[PDB]
């Protein structure tokens, strides 16, 4: 409705004022580990390991990472494990990862996730190979929304891709990966990210914005409903040379209204970008492509999810064959905690 379409401003200023308040003063120790019952080993990365835990009080669970402040310290890792935290901690929105709690002891710092059960979007795009657009269009609204909040806050994501999206129980879509992610208020020029998904002007080395995450769900779209992104060769220089002459080659199978919202999205010149004209945000969301989609009720989750993965991740979990291993030792001195009093 109109004027309740101007409703929207009013939970983006009481999501912005929410915020800054945690971004300001964020939280530290909300939990200690104790309160936990390690349940399984889920996996094992360079930072340390996740673990399935059981908090003692509720009876909820929870995918706890612990990494080893000696390991990220050696990793060159300390930013983005702060930054990845500060955000986390700060954020608040159904299609992002929520961290529920968060501390640390002298051995390594702890992030204690929602856990689920659900793959990548990746893995699951080989299986069924390409989505249909209405599916597609199920993601991508959710993915739009996203943005538009991270936006709001002055953040851009910079880590769009199939890798860094996993899939809700409900099926609905959750993002994951936040080491890249920037508070920038005008422009900035780190060079990071994956090269299908760089927006021209990373890769040219000028500055860039917000416009880049637009430009990323262009590329995202497309390979959902192609099956493979639009700018793909065998060298990233080479890569970078089609993503630069943006000459985007469509499949058969894509429809017109599909053409017109990725030559608009993937468009070289950000100063005709859908995303970055005089509406913003809402010349994505009322596109020909988007009218049939009713983005406050994607909000509430009150859609019907295409697919519904079977991961039975709650009770099957790990096989973990029977007796395997795994013990977490805490120091008996404290080590690192210069590095890390931050978080």
């Amino acid at each position: 409705k109109g004027s309740e379409q101007e409703s929207v401003k009013e939970f983006l200023a009481k999501a912005k004022e929410d915020f800054l308040k945690k971004w300001e003063t964020p939280s530290q120790n909300t939990a200690q580990l104790d309160q936990f019952d390690r349940i399984k080993t889920l996996g094992t990365g360079s930072f340390g390991r996740v673990m399935l835990v059981k908090h003692k009080e509720s009876g909820n669970h929870y995918a706890m990472k612990i990494l080893d402040k000696q390991k990220v310290v050696k990793l060159k890792q300390i930013e983005h494990t702060l930054n990845e935290k500060r955000i986390l901690q700060a954020v608040n929105f159904p299609f992002l990862v929520k961290l529920e709690f968060s501390f640390k002891d002298n051995s390594n710092l702890y992030m204690v996730m929602e856990y689920v059960a659900g793959g990548e979007m990746f893995s699951h795009l080989r299986r069924i190979g390409r989505f249909s657009e209405p599916h597609a269009r199920f993601y991508a609204a959710q993915i739009v929304l996203t943005f538009e909040y991270l936006h709001s806050l002055d953040l851009i994501y910079r880590d769009l891709k199939p890798e860094n999206l996993l899939i809700d129980q409900q099926g609905y879509i959750q993002v994951t990966d936040f080491g890249f992610a920037k508070r920038v208020k005008g422009r900035t020029w780190t060079l990071c990210g994956t090269p299908e998904y760089l927006a021209p002007e990373i890769i040219l080395s000028k500055g860039y914005n917000k416009a880049v995450d637009w430009w990323a769900l262009g590329v995202l779209i497309y390979e959902m409903a192609a099956g493979y992104p639009p700018f793909f060769a065998d060298q990233p220089i080479q890569i970078y040379e089609k993503i630069v002459s943006g000459k985007v080659r469509f499949p058969s199978h894509f429809s017109s209204d599909l053409k017109d919202l990725l030559r608009n999205l993937l468009q070289v010149d950000l100063t005709k970008r859908f995303g970055n004209l005089k509406n913003g945000v809402n010349d994505i969301k009322n596109h020909k492509w988007f009218a049939t989609t009713d983005w406050i009720a994607i909000y509430q989750r009150k859609v019907e999810a295409p697919f519904i993965p079977k991961f039975k991740g709650p009770g099957d979990t790990s096989n973990f064959d029977d007796y395997e291993e795994e013990e977490i030792r805490v120091s008996i001195n404290e080590k690192c905690g210069k590095e890390f009093t931050e978080f």
